[PDB]
């Protein structure tokens, strides 16, 4: 039926992670006929594929989950932070309660797309040869693809097990009383540190830059609590869209130097004990934006994390006292006991800043300095490449015949994070030129979800064959997104630190910073008179 080789639907989704389970329920309502074409044999996205040790949610309950009143009616999570098991488990109780699979074509790896304008239609087809024409075409394919392992001919000859991150296996790997080695200080490395370190022979941290990870206030939920605050989860639900990263809070009122030294201890303090994503986004308005600002918040952090280490000489490494970039620059991970691990005998932090890593070899890795580590388990925590998510990776062609990958060489361009030129009926969720990576998941789909559910709505009532953002309306909105990026201080191409930079690609921000209200309001504007798109009868 949806594996039909050549497949007749209104709508074509790719991926059934969050983005693609909204997407889908969204068409349903429109009365279309919809088909999720998936790479994998199951719904839940990242939440299936990419798991690692140790991997659970960084976002609190109930932020990070679908505001759809049937699917958390009779849920309960046993945890405030979830991990990903609890999680696969949810996405369970969605499909029970939606059936999603019934939508589904699961082992599609979508290679190739071109839309035919005669037509009014996409031709999607997959890697083993079905194809599907569909007059609309949503990409819910996420950011969290093209994972990055640097230059590293060696990983090859290494006799142990080495996997990235996001390729890690389903079956754990037995880490017990094993020499392991993590590779990378983001929130996977530092969530992978935290699963080893107690249970690893030996462990090695080989960190380039430190990160400035926050406390995570993880205790067990009951099914009471849960079931008395669902009085007004509808209206929780609708606050995270008015809350600038889309959590269930916002910037406070006040800048950093309205309040005293006592006042701002105290205030810090209270967002630190308070947890989560307060201390990155529900701090002083303007910590991201002046540099005097910035540094206080740093140093009360810096304070925070060095309480947490004996060592003189880790407590230089994982805070220092210069900082490697302004606080707050990129997502921070929210550990429980990171800090700790690194007072563990069998715990060793290695600078690598100066000292880069060469290569593997047969035993484990080699250093700048010719210095060699033997391991038996490595896991490589390096990063992803976010120049664009899995848009240019899946042979999207223009109209005027052009590779996505091609047309964004130079840099990427899309109209409200949502559509782009030359792609007429393609939507976009949870990917560039959205809230996207400085914002909760859930929240920005359903935002972004709503609008593409409204616009195709809209092209139905009006009898409107195709839409095409203008280069115009394309140029003025990276204008936007360069105004917003560029009042912060998010690293720019003249910054000594340019977190996720790539030999390939020129470094520019990827995300709308303004906001998720600002957000709302930009894409609201250009319904129901598609402002900004070419219209054809
Ligand atoms: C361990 C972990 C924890 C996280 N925790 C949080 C958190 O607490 N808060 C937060 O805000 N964000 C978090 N994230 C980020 C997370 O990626 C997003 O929040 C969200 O899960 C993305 O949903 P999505 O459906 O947009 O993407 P994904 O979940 O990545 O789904 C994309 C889907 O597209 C499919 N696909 C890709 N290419 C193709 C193709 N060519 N053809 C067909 N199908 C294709 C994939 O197989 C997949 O099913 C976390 C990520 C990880 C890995
Ligand atoms: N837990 C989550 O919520 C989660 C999970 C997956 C992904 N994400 C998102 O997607 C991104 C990926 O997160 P991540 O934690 O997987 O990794 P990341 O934050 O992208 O950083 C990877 C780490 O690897 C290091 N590194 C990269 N190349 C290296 C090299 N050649 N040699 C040595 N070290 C190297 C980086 O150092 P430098 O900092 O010096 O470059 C960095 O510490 C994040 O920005 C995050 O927002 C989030």
């Amino acid at each position: 039926g949806n594996y039909a080789d050549e497949l007749d639907v209104d709508v074509l989704i790719v991926g059934a992670g969050f983005g693609g389970i909204y997407s889908l329920y969204e068409m349903r309502k429109l009365g279309l006929k919809a088909v999720i074409y998936e790479a994998g044999n199951d719904i839940g996205g990242t939440w299936r594929w990419n798991c690692y040790p140790g991997a659970g949610v960084d976002s609190e309950v109930p932020e990070y989950q679908l505001s759809i009143p049937e699917t958390w009616k009779d849920w309960t999570w046993s945890t405030n932070y979830p991990n990903y098991e609890d999680l696969r488990k949810y996405f369970d109780h969605v499909d029970k309660v939606l059936d999603i699979k019934k939508d589904c074509a699961f082992n599609s790896v979508v290679v190739g797309a071109h839309f035919h304008t005669v037509e009014g239609r996409w031709h999607i087809r997959t890697a083993d040869g079905r194809t599907a024409r569909a007059k609309y075409f949503i990409i819910a394919a996420g950011f969290a693809a093209k994972r990055y392992i640097p230059e590293w001919p060696g990983i090859e000859k290494f006799k142990g097990i080495v996997h990235h991150s996001s390729f890690w296996p389903d079956e754990k790997i037995d880490v017990r009383g094993k020499r392991c080695a993590i590779i990378g200080t983001g929130a996977s490395g530092v969530q992978v540190t935290q699963a080893w370190g107690p249970e690893a022979g030996e462990l090695k941290v080989f960190q380039r830059t430190p990160n400035l990870a926050v406390p995570m206030r993880k205790r067990s939920l009951t099914v009471e609590e849960q079931e008395g605050a669902k009085a007004f989860y509808p209206e929780l639900f609708r606050y995270r869209e008015k809350c600038f990263a889309g959590f269930l809070y916002t910037w406070c009122e006040r800048g950093v130097f309205e309040d005293s030294e006592e006042e701002r201890e105290q205030f810090l303090e209270k967002l630190w004990s308070d947890g989560g994503f307060r201390y990155w986004v529900a701090n002083y308005k303007d910590y991201l934006y002046d540099a005097k600002a910035n540094r206080v918040v740093y140093d009360f952090w810096r304070k925070k994390v060095r309480e947490r280490i004996n060592d003189p000489k880790d407590q230089e490494l994982l805070a220092p006292s210069e900082p490697p970039h302004p606080w707050g620059v990129k997502r921070p991970c929210l550990e429980y006991d990171y800090y700790e691990q690194f007072n563990r005998p069998n715990v060793d932090l290695v600078d690598i800043k100066d000292n880069s890593i060469v290569d593997f070899t047969e035993k484990g890795i080699k250093l700048q300095d010719g210095t060699e580590y033997e391991f038996d388990v490595v896991c490589i925590a390096t990063g992803f490449d976010i120049t664009t998510g899995g848009m240019t990776s899946m042979g999207l062609h223009s109209i005027h015949g052009d590779s996505l990958k091609e047309e964004w060489k130079s840099g990427a361009f899309t109209y409200l994070g949502m559509t782009v030129s030359g792609y007429p009926n393609m939507f976009h969720l949870y990917g560039p030129h959205g809230p996207t990576l400085l914002s909760n998941g859930p929240t920005t789909v359903e935002i972004q979800g709503r609008w593409i559910a409204d616009a195709i709505k809209q092209m139905e009532r009006q009898g409107i064959k195709y839409i095409n953002p203008t280069a115009k309306a394309a140029k003025e909105w990276k204008a936007k997104i360069n105004e917003l990026s560029d009042k912060t201080l998010f690293p720019t191409t003249k910054s000594t630190y340019m977190g996720g930079s790539m030999p390939g690609k020129v470094f520019e921000q990827v995300n709308y910073a303004g906001g998720e209200y600002p957000y709302s309001k930009e894409i609201r504007a250009v319904l129901p008179n598609f402002n900004g798109f070419d219209i054809v009868k």
